[PDB]
């Protein structure tokens, strides 16, 4: 199976499965485990900021900085199509009790006059506006990549209204190899940023928040109550290390067979846009098939490629260290045999 | 005195009211044992051909009770991207329920079947369980409009077929009745509970209250309970809400009346309105054409005489009511032509 | 019918009734109405406090106060059988999502060396705790009066310790009257107060919160999130300045009404102890009677008399402006004739 | 350092290290990671349930359990002194919207007669009691084992209601070992139990849940919520499937352990109650000494034996798989060279 569902399928290197053996380990309730202690030190540093919180998943992740940054009855401003809003069981307003306020963006880019126009005035009907989440490359959109422009003049109305600004970064580099942007300039424009380590990176769990050290010991107490407070999870972070320091370079590799698959899809004849595809991911419309986007993956399935559908129309394709070249050319002539039945 | 155009919530107790209260039977309600209370809502359910009904002290109490009676913590409730619910209420429905919102766009409040459909959520681990649709008739925000009976139909079908609850958040529901000429029970047909206001064009001082099944309605007086609108002797309250909801509907056209005229008039000077739109007691007013924006024309207004509520930047709302006369209209009007003298 | 189930089936005056009718009203949203404000206004002055809040019941009093004193995960320490603890639909755990710390104690007394140990020491495993409350004329122990000194010493250790004191005062006017304190001596060791006026006051609906004009803002905009915010209340609130300006003295004689109902019962062969009766309420206990408590409401209901049973061999009897001498005598000859039917 | 602060410092085994590090992985939010659906479906059958569900820590596992046997606004009968109500920072109340509901106990032995009585009535003021949670190795009282007749009466008393009950096991296989329970017996007597993987059978991280498969869906549901849905989990339970097929046994030596450690404290004069140990842990009381808990507890770590004060006259010691008969003999002389100081 050619597996195109997600860049979260990715497995361990045989580095990290040694790593992850030879692991010096310690009760992290305690702060003692040397390796978590490590990557935290080390995703700090790398996003310029002075503390950082190792999580089971970029969900808890994102649920924890949300926790941290709110009190119960705000309204969070978030992209309208992004995962916070549509992927995560609805935990802001369980476990935050906040409501979202969605922004449309092109791209993951919200305009900044319209955040502007989100805050809420101070008024008894209204919540308080304490959060506004943005999403680095717009998973939705296809793995767009947010402008450093647009964060930066959000970044600057949230100043002058005293707002917390969260990055959901769940692939913040993809968006760094893509845009030539070091992640910590990025965060320098952010209050806090959450970064997955299981996808792109290669980890097989856990995503890291950076901030500061005030937040950071809120969002500690929060994953402690959410269930994240492991033990010897040094075992994780040693493939963590790995993920962070080895595995970001190599990210263009994902992006280069993402673009060739997207060119190649166009030239059989299917409903794609090469020049949308700057990181890992290729939106396939089924525009110009006699079947739906749910008839097609299953179709693909029973030829041996995966991939999911994202509405009636719409299909994701994501690259990953999982699936080389030789993949790639051998998904593509399936899709040349599915292209001379379904057109 | 001013001219009060902010809302319908300002209208006070008519002579027959105060009389009724000062005079009313009470009882504790905790014991179900106000004869007012009681009176008001067998009254409220029969009108709106419900089993149930229950007394609130508020329109948003109303909604919060029926979104707590009709969804479990992670829920996601479809409604309206302009409604009440989502804007007004203090994000009450996060806080007190648990639940996410799940805004669709609508033209007018009346969102389309469609995509009411595809905004119920596919059953995932990702995603939460869609078990409310609201939807509010006279939407409030953009200009009061009246939402179609075949459109609440639709959506009750599409709710029906999926198992999923729908509340009317019917605030002025007697305002789209009186309008349309379909009777309040043929809306609350189509749900399963009805909100409805008492203290708006209504007149009544104080409360709202919720219509729907006996179940529905005993899990709501519980969630009443909770959230503290459990009170002693309200029947002082309910003897003024039985007079709103027996006497006050059909004079609710002369609100709409006055709204018209008002819209009609405005239109004539020169500002940018569209009294096309005016089917009950609102009028949206933007300032597109004004050297001022919706903030410095309240301003301008209110130094005249005259209070209204801006509802954006560019947008101002005037509500008709009881207690403004047309000869109050008559009042404002000549005012809003020498402001628009000033301000184009 | 002789009620004397509660307090809180009381009637409006003939006073109030007439003040309901010609009450100036306003719109309470808007800060309108004249004669909410000024019940406001005389609510904080009588407590000696900043600001007061109008609010629909006692509930909404204590829920708008713990929302406003605490953040979500919080811990509320409370006596164990407090009103808020018991009785309120679970409601600080749904709305504020902070738990409870019962402490035992002596008739409403929580010893104050037991509510410094159970003061949560910083740590990542527990909440905070950011509130403390005290119910004076405590119910569940039969109306007792909660001594000065214990509410004082509470007081102290709260403010060593940064935490907020509130008084679930429901029947604090019937506290002072036994006590000889007065309302602002209570209220000055504390932050906030709740205090009913549809009780032994007889306003037909609503009680009050009084405290510092930033608690009350918050607690404002709490109620409106609940659902308390109200239009012409002025309505309620003219009833409601009666009972607060007008009502308090007379309580002496539900004191007065009530011992004397005890120590008659005591008399004919009831199980009731005269000396434990402080304020309005009597306990009596069926254990030798033929039928339990809830068969002998049966049989009371039946010659005119209503009470209500809180638990199989308890009835709790409760004066009030509307239980007479004249009443109360009634209800002896009735006691008296039902104690030859069923002892 | 000789650590008796808590069996979850254990550190993974050769064995373990060597199985993560080869562990066959999948993404486990698609169920494809054959490790995890390995473990759970050996606890599921170690425990006699329909179902199982890998959780990242006890705490989650308590309270995903918690979330899907319950509804907000619902009451929680537990034990006073259980872990739930106190070390797992107010999750309950925040994450669920419940309220607890203590009942005292007897080393964890809630009477069932107090259970029937904590039950509420059908009352609009009362929640409802959807949910009764046993510590089978209560931690507080000294890793004390709940008899199994205690279980069974409350399980009664459950159905007879039609209530749920959640047993906390985290350490439910030290009570098989100590009582000659077998496991599957405790299960059979409540809805869902929660075992660790973490403590004392040595797995760096994890716990399980297990119960039906209705109610395991729910959970897994709530887990995905809370942000416990992670990645290729393989590599954790790889070392969990070792931790619960070739670890349980090994604890009886942790018993002998803690009852030595015991033994010879009391032959030095500490105020320890030998005859208490059955499990792996000693409560030792400092009222005999000069300094309190927190004072002794200093003087041990300056000396090379960690331990945690549990309030401010009791110690906890823990014993575990990294505690050797040759640490504690360590431990001994250093404890009777701290006697000679502070008794
Ligand atoms: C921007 C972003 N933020 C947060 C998360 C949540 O992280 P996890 O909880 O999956 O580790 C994801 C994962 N997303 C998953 C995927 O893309 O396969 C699916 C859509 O849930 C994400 O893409
Ligand atoms: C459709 C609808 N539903 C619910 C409510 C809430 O009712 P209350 O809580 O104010 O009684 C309102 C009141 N609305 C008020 C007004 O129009 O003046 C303001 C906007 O909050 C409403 O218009
Ligand atoms: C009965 C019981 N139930 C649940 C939990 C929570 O498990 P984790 O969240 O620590 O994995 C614990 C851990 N307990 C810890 C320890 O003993 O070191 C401390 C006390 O939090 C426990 O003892
Ligand atoms: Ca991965
Ligand atoms: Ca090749
Ligand atoms: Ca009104
Ligand atoms: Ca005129
Ligand atoms: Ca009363
Ligand atoms: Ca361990
Ligand atoms: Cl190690
Ligand atoms: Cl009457
Ligand atoms: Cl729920
Ligand atoms: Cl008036
Ligand atoms: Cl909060
Ligand atoms: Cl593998």
């Amino acid at each position: 199976m050619i597996d195109l569902r997600s860049d979260t399928v990715t497995k361990p290197t045989e580095e990290m499965r040694k790593a992850m053996a030879q692991a010096e380990v310690g009760d992290d309730v305690y702060g003692e485990d040397p390796t978590i202690n490590e990557l935290e030190r080390l995703a700090a540093e790398t996003f310029g900021k002075e503390a950082a919180l190792f999580v089971p998943s970029g969900t808890m992740g994102n649920q924890v900085s949300i926790m941290a940054h709110t009190q119960r009855g705000d309204e969070v401003i978030l992209e309208a199509d992004s995962h916070i809003f549509w992927y995560e069981v609805g935990a802001m307003a369980v476990l935050s009790g906040v409501m979202p306020h969605p922004v449309p963006g092109k791209n993951g880019a919200m305009d900044p006059d319209d955040v502007r126009k989100a805050i809420r005035p101070r008024n008894i009907h209204f919540p308080r506006t304490s959060l506004i989440a943005i999403e680095n490359t717009h998973n939705r959109s296809g793995g767009r990549v947010v402008p450093l422009e647009n964060i930066k003049e959000i970044c600057t109305i949230a100043k002058e209204h005293g707002i917390n600004v969260h990055i959901d970064g769940a692939r913040i580099f993809n968006a760094s190899i893509a845009s030539g942007v070091p992640v910590k300039e990025y965060a320098g424009y952010a209050d806090s940023v959450m970064f997955c380590l299981s996808k792109g990176l290669c980890a097989p769990v856990g995503s890291v928040v950076v901030g500061d050290r005030d937040f950071i010991e809120r969002a500690r107490k929060a994953r402690k109550m959410l269930g994240g407070g492991m033990r010897q999870a040094g075992v994780l972070a040693a493939a963590g290390i790995i993920a962070l320091t080895k595995m970001v370079d190599r990210l263009k590799e994902d992006h280069e067979n993402a673009r060739f698959l997207a060119l190649k899809l166009k030239e059989i004849g299917y409903s794609v846009n090469p020049e949308d595809v700057k990181t890992n991911m290729v939106i396939l419309r089924t525009d110009n098939l006699k079947v739906n986007a749910h008839g097609f993956i299953e179709a693909l399935r029973n030829s041996g490629v995966l991939a999911n559908a994202v509405s009636d129309t719409e299909i994701r394709l994501v690259t990953h260290k999982d699936v080389s070249r030789n993949d790639i050319e051998e998904a593509l002539n399936i899709f040349e045999k599915l292209f001379r039945k379904f057109s």
